[PDB]
């Protein structure tokens, strides 16, 4: 069993690394096409990968996308790692755990995955907080859900368009495996990543919008290297996927020539 995944460009090989593409909650392998089309000028494979009750076909999670990648690898292929927001802390989480160990991983690109919270606290509020938006994925009607999920701070750069473009195409989701999605890997159940990231020897880049405060400030006070987006909010890669695209490229650039 592999996750739904996609091959992009060229053959993976020792001189053409795999760049992993791994979408974030309520996301496909499809919201990657606009970065790909400004990737495909660059030497690389990349392969697009379906979450867990996402796509055209609705610790575990982390394991299914090792097994998916070192399903298009051998251990001569170097690979980046990409992920966004929940795909960027499922990358996270098993970097921290040691879990991509027999991929021959050459650096990560996260772009708004949250390093976990610190207290107590703050973990039950989240965990209210995720249940609410759970339920309402579950029960409600997913367009209506929706067009609240995007009025979230994180969004904040969105006009209005671009929020009712989201909500057309997010609303072809399954709201109960999204609901359940959301519940097993809830941020009030991560282990706070950002030492055991900080201790590794791989190149891990942090990707923020400036528009996005909360993210930019992880970033900006996180001590990783990070880039961040003018003109854009959480989702780099939608608003700006020429600038994300150059990113992805610079470190494919520094790890082959």
């Amino acid at each position: 069993s592999l996750l739904s995944n996609q091959l992009h460009f060229a053959k993976p090989t020792a001189r053409t690394p795999l760049v992993v593409l791994v979408h974030g909650l309520l996301g496909s392998g499809a919201d990657w096409q606009p970065v790909l089309s400004h990737l495909a000028r660059t030497q690389c494979a990349a392969l697009t990968l379906d979450l867990p009750g996402h796509g055209t076909n609705p610790a575990e999670a982390v394991e299914m996308i090792e097994q998916t990648v070192q399903a298009h690898v051998t251990s001569e292929v170097p690979v980046i790692l990409v992920g966004y927001s929940l795909g960027g802390r499922l990358i996270m989480h098993g970097l921290a755990q040691g879990a991509f160990s027999r991929l021959n991983l050459r650096g990560a690109i996260i772009e708004g995955g949250h390093f976990g919270l610190q207290e107590n606290e703050e973990k039950a509020a989240r965990w209210q907080h995720d249940q609410q938006w759970a339920q309402r994925f579950s029960q409600q009607p997913i367009e209506h859900v929706l067009s609240d999920w995007y009025q979230q701070a994180v969004f904040s750069s969105l006009n209005h368009e671009q929020r009712q473009t989201l909500i057309a195409q997010r609303s072809a989701n399954l709201g109960s495996s999204v609901a359940h999605m959301l519940l097993a890997t809830s941020l009030a159940k991560q282990p706070y990543l950002l030492p055991a990231l900080q201790a590794l020897k791989l190149p891990i880049h942090y990707v923020c919008g400036e528009q996005d405060s909360k993210f930019q400030q992880l970033a900006e006070s996180s001590g990783l290297s990070y880039s961040q987006v003018a003109q854009a909010g959480h989702n780099v890669h939608h608003e700006q996927p020429q600038a994300f695209a150059k990113i992805v490229q610079a470190m494919i650039h520094s790890i082959i020539d």
